[PDB]
């Protein structure tokens, strides 16, 4: 698989907050195109990232990254006043950095690892109307030298969903029998939730694959998380384990019973699923 | 006594699904020795375990597993057609693998680890009323040179009960000291509890044991762990410490007022426990 | 500077004392008790014997993670070593280096990030000590441990932050670039996920990273339950610069009700830009 390389790009993106159906409010790369979550970030670290933003509604809101380097002008909080009033536009900068030594001979942690942006004004101070509506989205900030996924799926639990979607409704992910796919987990609002995938599991580090055989990290296929959490890893779709229909969902048993449900639809190379009713 | 070898037998067991006293069910390595929680089932890395199933309840129940490779047909879920009719037989099987270097250069993570195994069928297509019921149990996957314990206790926070058991009714557990003691530690059904042990301290890792002087690992003895979460260690009893009645607890304030207690009754070498006068 | 080797004896005086509206605190001299309890600070090898004074009208006792302590020293009702109101006693809290046991395997150390709390005010769990205040930070280092120039300790208590009211930080200041120690405590009965704008640490015993080969998830979001600890130390600014830098309780209805405070971080001339109350 290909092989991220080492950053130091000045990138620059247009970000669009708009309404979408239902009440929901979601962003986007472009004018019409808002999603949620929103679209997929991807750096490499050292990289910059200004983001030239426009808010196309009535209501304040705002654009907050974790884990990646901003000055305080770029919080995206009413404290600061560095929120967008309706209908406004403000440009705000991220960076990046990687590993090195400082110093005071003290090891400075990079940038890299499985991140996200949300909202901080919408329906209080810390934007909890924001997530409601789906103002969310990932941001992967990656290593020079990591492997890179033949295609990358985010799974937000928003309270009692799952990317703001009816109970139920899955979503669904489909991929080929040794398919290296990477899952973005990050979970939103006021309740915990416990992260579970019947047949794969992943180390609990930064990348969630193990580094060599000098890796002490726990695997798991298990994991809690709570409001802001996020992680991410990739897996060999079907790995020792075969193609089929197989189940994720949020183990928390009342979760799981009212829908924090969907399905990894693991494909053969033909392209059928085995033991399962399309 | 000593480490665990390389794995890579083919093994078979047979397991029923019994009920038990006051609505409540088990497995068993024979019938009528069904327990809450299920037997141990210990495997090496490589190793394949066959069960051979039988349900001996008037209603369906399922076998499922953590961690472990299995194929679509031993999901033991109502959803791929794998549970197990009232009466009925089913062979599941259980494969694991060693670590490894894949083709193109990443790691693979093994199968050692700390697992359970439940059902995914009673009361809901989650193991919702098997949980409750007491279907689950605990399977370790020791990968070559693990160090072996003298004995090991299971410990399930399901729900608001340790093991099904009432309230302030433990259970116990005894060792002398310098007994290297193996704890495996499951949570199932709806809250999230925090496991504390008195006297006594673990690495959050793998093994809960560091590997050397350079093993990072937090050192810890209170954890989270919501639904489906599973972890193990082994510490030395009473080492640097002393015998004695060491508490261990749920540090949810509530859940610890109202049952979550048990004892771990660490004797001196004559079998007397110092200070411990039930 | 960095932590030396231990192995020297300490001795303390602790005091159990009310506080107003029916709060209590632990304190090192009497009548100065505090929420959260002062900072117990030990190197690995050291033994420190509290002598503890229970200055109030109803049983108190002093119970602490992660350190080596023999049952006497438990702090419970069960142990019979709590103490009675009015009463004295000194609890023994022994600390040791990692080493490699005789069967070859290896022994972890007594460092971390640890706490102390009550055990019997209210429930033989302490939840009442807990509702009240009777709770504290303890510290262990190892052996050249980088040392902060400074350490703020911030217990999630329930829907508190160190039993303050609601939107009444506590706030935080340091200058841009100073070594800053965040201790982080977690009671009662809620999860909280614990998170800092502009500021990320490892998730290991230190919070930094080790070197290059440490694969320890780099986090500025924690997931925490009851009696949970863990630390971290930050360089104040690093990287982003001065401000007012938001922590708070991540769990949406935590931060909207009031678990949030400042991590103030000023300018070498004393600014802090865009701060205002
Ligand atoms: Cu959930
Ligand atoms: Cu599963
Ligand atoms: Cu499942
Ligand atoms: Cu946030
Ligand atoms: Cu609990
Ligand atoms: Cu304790
Ligand atoms: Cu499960
Ligand atoms: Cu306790
Ligand atoms: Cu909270
Ligand atoms: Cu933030
Ligand atoms: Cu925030
Ligand atoms: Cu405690």
């Amino acid at each position: 698989a290909g092989a991220a390389p080492a950053g130091g790009e000045v990138r620059r993106v247009t970000m669009y907050a708009e309404r979408l159906a239902g009440g929901q409010m979601g962003y986007g790369l472009e004018k019409g195109k808002a999603s949620i979550p929103g679209p997929l970030i991807e750096l490499n670290e050292g990289d910059t990232l200004h983001v030239e933003f426009e808010n196309t509604m009535d209501v304040p809101v705002s654009l907050h990254v974790h884990g990646l380097d901003y000055e305080i002008s770029s919080d995206g909080t009413k404290q600061n006043k560095s929120h967008v009033e309706p209908g406004g536009t403000r440009t705000y900068t991220w960076r990046t950095h990687e590993p090195g030594r400082r110093a005071d001979g003290t090891w400075r942690a990079g940038s890299a690892g499985y991140w996200h942006y949300h909202d901080h004004v919408v329906g209080t101070e810390h934007g909890t109307g924001g997530f409601r509506n789906g103002l969310y989205g990932p941001v992967i900030v990656r290593r020079k030298g990591d492997v890179l996924p033949d295609a990358t799926h985010t799974i937000v639990f928003n309270d009692m969903t799952i990317n703001n979607r009816p109970a139920h409704t899955g979503p669904n992910f489909e991929a080929t029998v040794g398919d290296r796919v990477e899952i973005v987990m990050i979970t939103h609002g006021e309740y915990y939730h416990t992260f579970h995938m019947h047949g794969h599991r992943w180390a609990d580090n930064r990348t969630g694959m193990l580094t060599g055989p000098d890796d002490p990290s726990q695997v798991i296929d298990n994991k809690i998380c709570g409001p802001a959490d996020s992680f991410g890893f990739q897996i060999i779709a079907g790995e020792g384990v075969g193609a089929g229909a197989w189940m994720y969902h949020c183990h928390v048993q009342s979760h799981s019973d009212m829908g924090m449900v969907g399905l990894f639809l693991v494909k053969k190379p033909d392209g059928t699923i085995p033991g399962y009713d399309p």
